[PDB]
């Protein structure tokens, strides 16, 4: 959904990202560090899975300002 | 983050928490506010899930004095 925080609203646009399981983000200031988990189809491969991780990252550090860290970690829908 | 784990941790064992879906810290000086949505079965009442969320407000606030402020929602799992 483009309604709630930044990252979600990111993530939503990833038609491959069918879900986020969980959000964690630690703010000092206005920097960012944050660790995802995204939901993708159970019978992806895990490679699959690594590419669309890779894909919501890139996203991620280009579309969001002060960016520090992010993990995304995938698991099944 | 090590805010983060110790929060992850002490809620791992609350019971009647099914997961934790959202997790914010801010750092005001070197004390902490968090922020969480809590996972609570689906059929259970609102008022039961405000019971669980108040739980895990205190046992936050208590088990790490590091932060000062915490709000935590709830939301339904699978």
């Amino acid at each position: 959904d483009i309604y709630g925080d930044e990252i979600t609203a990111v993530v939503s646009k990833i038609e491959n990202v069918k879900g986020i399981s969980q959000l964690k983000t630690r703010h000092i200031g206005q920097k960012i560090w944050a660790e995802l988990n995204i939901l993708v189809d159970p019978d992806s491969t895990i490679v699959q899975g690594e590419t669309i991780a890779s894909r919501v990252k890139k996203a991620l550090t280009e579309q969001i300002r002060d960016i520090e860290r992010v993990v995304v970690h995938f698991e099944p829908a």
